[PDB]
């Protein structure tokens, strides 16, 4: 799981910042900037970049960036399962 490493440039890009460093405990409550619209911006960035699919049921489980570290890596595990399509 090399996810938080890979995700830090992504979250810094979406939320347009330099001081954002990802930890498993960091959430929207830690980032005054992160709201519904910016959360959707975050997920669609993961959709295009890593080609990975999140379900709103899994968004119910995404309380922190640690939950993203899990989810992103599980989707990347589904990318080792030979179904490759670009965005």
């Amino acid at each position: 799981m090399p996810t938080l490493d890979a995700l830090t440039p992504i979250f810094r890009q979406v939320f347009d910042d330099d001081s954002i460093v990802l930890t498993r405990e960091t959430s929207a409550n830690d980032i005054d900037a992160w709201d519904s619209l910016s959360h959707m911006n975050l997920i669609v960035s993961l959709e295009v970049h890593y080609k990975i699919k999140f379900a709103l049921g899994e968004l119910q489980k995404l309380k922190n960036v640690g939950d993203l570290a899990d989810l992103v890596d599980k989707k990347l595990a589904r990318k080792l399962e030979h179904h490759h399509h670009h965005h």
